[PDB]
């Protein structure tokens, strides 16, 4: 009757089946916007499920339309990402403590990279669902890292931009929809929690890697991403 | 009573200014999502009006807000954009009869540039607002191109980069916020039409160019901008 409301996304498909599948209840589609909108009951929780479709300008407009449209009261978004550091191998799951827009420049008014006048260089995410993960991960005896994530609009697979990430912004892994997310989340007051699992190392590798492990990771991240939901 | 609903947008405040100045009605200020819109009426149709902050990111959430929050049923975009051909100068009109976000790169598995799945490389903007643009644009004796724009979340400055965008898309100016704009309302079946007057030659003296004609080209396309709704 006055349920919570729990928005999950993914950015392509495949990293919402495993979800969907997971929860295992039925659900009705709601197109809105361009994305189908997978709304449920799910543990006396309303759960409302979408991929936003790749990229900054596609994951903005699906949260956008989360909030304003569906009302959930928090999100979590769920999905791979590339590797920037050893300890992160594939599969590792991560949770972002911070958030980057890695390919904004406005250097040319020596604007610090990632930084656009009247925003900042970081997004910050829920320190109280970042904690549950970390609870849970202990509880489960999974690995969990906690660091920074950079998003943005090209695929990373060379390892001068890789290190470039890493100098910039001590960023832990890449992708291109958790900076968009979590600040479009911010604007709106709605707690955030980006949930990441690696499927590349973000080298010359990694379309190839990528290819290998999509579904192994993305099901890595909605299995983890379930057994948060069932704290909530 | 029931007016027709027009939003207009520009990125910085600095191209919002000589709009509001220029209706000269009253507007009352509703902030949401962290923007600032600005509901009047002018001429029997309810005007809204913000400037989204500047990129990618920003544009996308503002346009969504205005189509979900305010219901708006066209959207008008006024400001500066970067030269990227000879004829066009400084203070020159032009529309964009289509929009690529210049900086989406997916090459990795082989996508042309400016290529997302599910998407497009070009987004199309309203036939019936352009050619309203150049009815207007005879009439006042004024010049007024039509061409592809191009936006990214860097501000170009380099003949590399603007030797690029030319080869790789036929752009005739580059800006940061046109292609966002255009693809969200496409996604919600909204009229678009995004007008940018020129700044800068988006070379490495755009910084300078920039700052010296921001206010003035600024203010050439919200001039032209309000003869446009003057017609709506
Ligand atoms: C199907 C063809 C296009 C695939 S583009 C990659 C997907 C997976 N997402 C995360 C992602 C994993 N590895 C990455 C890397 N190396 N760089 C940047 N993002 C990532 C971002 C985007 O939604
Ligand atoms: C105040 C410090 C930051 C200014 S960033 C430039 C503004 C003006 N907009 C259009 C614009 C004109 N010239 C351009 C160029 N050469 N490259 C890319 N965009 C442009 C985009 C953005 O909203
Ligand atoms: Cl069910
Ligand atoms: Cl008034």
């Amino acid at each position: 009757e006055f349920m919570q409301k729990i928005g999950i996304l993914g950015a392509m498909r495949e990293e919402i089946t495993p979800i969907l599948e997971l929860f295992g209840v039925d659900f009705e589609e709601i197109p809105l916007g361009g994305n189908v909108f997978h709304k449920g009951v799910y543990h006396n929780k309303e759960i409302i499920v979408a991929y936003s479709k790749i990229g900054k300008v596609h994951s903005t407009l699906t949260t956008t339309s989360m909030i304003l449209a569906f009302g959930v009261q928090k999100v979590l978004f769920s999905g791979v990402a590339g590797s920037l550091v050893k300890d992160l191998k594939i599969n590792d799951l991560l949770v972002a403590t911070q958030l980057v827009q890695h390919d904004v420049d406005l250097s040319a008014f020596d604007h610090p990279l990632g930084f656009i006048p009247e925003s900042a260089i970081f997004i910050e995410t829920s320190g109280s669902l970042n904690a549950l993960a970390k609870k849970i991960a202990n509880e489960q005896h999974i690995a969990l890292k906690e660091g920074v994530i950079a998003s943005g609009d090209q695929f990373v697979h060379s390892k001068e931009r890789k290190e470039f990430l890493v100098s910039e912004f001590k960023a832990s892994a890449v992708e291109m929809e958790g900076a968009s997310v979590a600040f479009v989340c911010q604007k709106f007051g709605v707690p955030c929690c980006v949930l990441r699992s690696i499927s590349d190392n973000a080298d010359e590798k990694a379309g190839m890697s990528f290819d290998e492990f999509l579904e192994k990771s993305a099901h890595t991240s909605a299995k983890f991403l379930k057994s948060m939901v069932d704290e909530l």
